[PDB]
């Protein structure tokens, strides 16, 4: 039967749908809240998706966890899929050359991407594909 | 035609019979209200709890104020939606500048998981509500 493209309360932009999280918490609480929902954490392909992302954020200040972590600076940025962080989209500044017990990850804030220590507290943005 | 179509355009949010745009156009309540309209749609009107909790729930990451479409002249009158009706009881009291004047009226913005009066001149985000195509 038809079906609307994206669930009650989440965004529709293209081929996805996209949900922000109404409180913030630590990254494997924000990923688990994603995955409840058939979600992921937010993934960017491409500098469209990371402008898109940046117009609904509305100039909010607060920061937002992505899918993007590594064990510690030995190992590359990776998605929750496994794959890269591909090059030409965002710098990832801040905590980059320290190790912390549950990894570090990454957040976007106020347009710039920053890396931290992944039981740190913030809001997050779930996707999934829309129904298309 | 008679074909299958999205309850909502893209960039809105499809929430029960309506959807929902939260636009970060920085404009005052006139403005606000006349931006909602070239849309189809009307600055939010709340009539439920049920609306609160997910208009609290959709904007409690923004940092910003939100317009709404209440608003009043002055004190003495009461709240009013922009379709004439009151502000039905038990769902929020209006904080903030609730005892001053203002040539263009006061009118509500939410914030802070709350609801507060201010001056219609002064520059702010929006809602914008319009019905789903159901």
């Amino acid at each position: 039967n038809c079906s609307a493209p994206c669930p009650q309360d989440w965004i529709w932009h293209g081929e996805n749908c996209y949900l922000f999280s109404s409180g913030s918490f630590n990254w494997e609480k924000s990923q688990e809240k994603c995955l409840s929902l058939d979600a992921k954490l937010l993934k960017i392909n491409s500098t469209a998706d990371l402008d898109f992302i940046q117009q609904a954020i509305s100039y909010s200040s607060f920061p937002f966890w992505m899918g993007l972590s590594r064990r510690n600076p030995s190992y590359p940025w990776l998605w929750e899929d496994g794959s890269p962080l591909m090059p030409h989209l965002f710098r990832v500044r801040g905590a980059v050359s320290q190790t912390y017990p549950s990894g570090t990850c990454a957040y976007i804030q106020r347009g710039a991407v920053y890396a931290e220590n992944c039981i740190l507290a913030a809001f997050s943005i779930c996707q999934k594909k829309a129904n298309l």
